């Protein structure tokens, strides 16, 4: 399946795209404002994630660091980045359907779009200005809104035990972008899609 990657802001990001223990394609590259980059992912892909990473710095070798979404400091992702950073998530060809949402339970970092090709299935988008309005107390020093379970490390916001609910800091993420996954346990708004279809992730989207 392929998936278009569209830098569509004013600064450039740096695209990620891994399964969590591998990169998907090439796994990172730099996108100016205004470039696309598209990759090829394997059919039957579970698990995968396309991000964005801001603020980053590399060498020759092409090791370094992000600001947001850093991958263990390489450029061409093999493993998940680093809080925040918002998620476009998918697995495709499960049982005939391809599945697609967009999280914010890892944070936000900048807006995007995660949409079909086809017309049989319909996009997901968390573009509101969720850094701007981000709490002071959820605010990443190098950009960014961070989720609660990265800043706090309770399973209040984690997750990691008994059954979790919504909390203030979830419900902020929630009302700016209801289609988004907010925490771990959050009424699903992932979009089924029909199997092998291809798609377009968009950075600042506006149309």
């Amino acid at each position: 399946a392929t998936f278009e990657i569209v830098n569509r802001c004013s600064y450039t990001v740096w695209a990620a795209a891994s399964k969590g223990d591998a990169a998907l394609d090439a796994g990172g590259r730099q996108l100016n404002s205004g470039e696309s980059w598209t990759i090829n992912v394997e059919p039957g892909t579970n698990g995968g994630k396309i991000w964005a990473r801001t603020d980053c710095y590399f060498d020759d070798s092409g090791s370094g660091i992000c600001k947001t979404g850093d991958c263990g400091g390489l450029l061409r992702c093999k493993r998940f980045g680093r809080p925040p950073t918002t998620l476009a998530e998918f697995s495709l060809n499960q049982y005939g359907k391809d599945y697609i949402d967009i999280s914010n339970i890892k944070g936000f970092n900048v807006p995007m779009n995660f949409s079909p090709t086809t017309r049989g299935c319909r996009g997901v988008r968390c573009a509101a200005d969720i850094v701007g309005q981000c709490p002071a107390k959820l605010k990443a020093p190098g950009g960014g809104c961070n989720d609660a379970c990265t800043v706090f490390q309770t399973s209040e916001y984690c997750c990691t035990t008994g059954k979790c609910g919504p909390t203030e800091y979830s419900r902020f993420f929630k009302r700016l972008c209801p289609d988004a996954f907010s925490y771990v346990l959050d009424k699903p708004t992932t979009v089924t899609c029909p199997g092998s279809s291809n798609y377009r992730v968009t950075f600042c989207p506006t149309a």
